């Protein structure tokens, strides 16, 4: 509630949730990845998290390659649109390369351990997502203030970040639904919280249900985040989380 | 695991949400004693709707839309009675009944009927008689200043009557009425504060499943509701409602078993 971040002169108001969503660009293709980032958009995502790295045992990539495949997106991304946009990237020169192109926030799901990456986010002056990764609510909390403490400790502010608890990443049903019950008590850091949930095997293995049968569930699990006041939603069905965000909103505002 | 609605010879456990599958077997749907096979085909509809993990049928005969002429007590009970029966012959559900009429209530409950769930509230003239001499768990629908104290009160009343006709308080069921007289804000007001309802102890059934309060405030169509009926479903079982009536049976109880993993941590 008048809780914001500001990135590339910019300001992104979190007093509502906010729908992220997610851009692959780990498989011409630039406009197709343009042309997607536009539907999500229509379909009302506020910000557009761009990866060029998969992280399904799949193949690892160089800087090069991570360079020569997120970069272009980002700088046509911040050409053609008013949108925010993430970055999924645990290499410092991938993070120095996209604030120069215009991206707002640094969503690094290894957060910034890679070597250079701390220093590397510092002097950006970006927004930074912290994940915890693989009493776990105890667990987890323990690590965002390590985690806050360390970023400090490099000269990022406490304004500048973001945390996420991580669902699934090492963790299992019982774990990542704890975790979901107990979302609200993270408001403690008076932080924003962000959250991925979407087609995660914490709704799979309940269900009983593959990748592509999951999306119920997932907006079962946004909606229980957005109500307890999660401030953004990391989602591949960008239009459908919009309708149920609304429904949320609708019922927060009375 | 705790709270519970009994009725002929089963019981209903309320200690985790429940979906109640919509079957509408009014004119709108079927014909009545026509060349097409409407029993056959309700029958199959219920089949899906429980395959797909529905707990309870809601069966209505009568159509409350706008336009609808009001049907004869002998064709309601012709369209509902076959219906509650073949239900209560062949499978392991709740049926609840969707009737004002006296006869129909009557009658639902010598064919296995489990719920008598009047939008009116058993207003009609016998209606409340009839209910309480069967026995069956009977649902209470609200149909402002403050629309949280209206519903309230409205609710205090009809336990009260039901009460003073003999109807004891472990038989009765609470529905704000979701679309009754209601528009978007006073909708989402009775949604925020749902949880509030639990003072009295009783169920809580709510039904906003495709309903104007999702269609006009994401301005979607009566077949594009599913995201916004789901949002609204988790939101109230969330709040512990007892039990939720939906069309899309499939989705909805993939997001309450979603609900119920996250309510048991
Ligand atoms: C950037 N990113 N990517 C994924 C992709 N899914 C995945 N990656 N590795 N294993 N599964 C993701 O899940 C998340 C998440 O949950 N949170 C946050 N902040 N960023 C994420
Ligand atoms: C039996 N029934 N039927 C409807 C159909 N919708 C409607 N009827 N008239 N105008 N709109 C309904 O919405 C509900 C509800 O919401 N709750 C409860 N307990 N029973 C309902």
């Amino acid at each position: 509630g008048s809780m914001k971040l500001f990135a590339q002169g910019t300001s992104l108001d979190l007093s509502h949730p906010h729908v992220m969503g997610i851009l692959n660009v780990t498989p011409n293709s630039l406009i197709d990845a343009v042309k997607h980032a536009n539907l999500m958009i229509n379909a009302g995502a506020t910000i557009i998290d761009v990866g060029g790295e998969s992280t399904r045992g799949a193949a690892e990539v160089s800087v090069e390659e991570e360079l020569q495949r997120v970069i272009p997106v980002v700088e046509a991304i911040a050409q053609r649109f008013e949108v925010w946009i993430s970055v999924d990237t645990s290499k410092p020169e991938v993070i120095r390369e996209s604030a120069k192109v215009g991206a707002h926030i640094i969503n690094d799901i290894r957060s910034l351990s890679e070597p250079g990456a701390l220093e590397a986010a510092a002097e950006t002056g970006l927004p930074v997502c912290l994940m915890h990764m693989q009493d776990v609510f105890a667990e987890v909390n323990r690590y965002f203030i390590e985690q806050i403490a360390r970023c400090e400790q490099a000269g990022i502010a406490k304004e500048k970040l973001l945390l996420d608890p991580g669902f699934g990443f090492g963790k299992n049903l019982s774990h990542n639904y704890s975790l979901l019950a107990r979302l609200a008590e993270f408001h403690h850091f008076n932080l924003p919280l962000l959250v991925g949930m979407s087609r995660k095997s914490m709704i799979g293995q309940l269900l009983n249900v593959g990748p592509s049968e999951r999306l119920s569930g997932s907006l079962a699990c946004a909606v229980i985040a957005a109500m307890q006041g999660a401030h953004i939603i990391r989602v591949h069905d960008v239009k459908e989380t919009v309708e149920a965000m609304r429904v949320v909103e609708a019922t927060l505002s009375a």
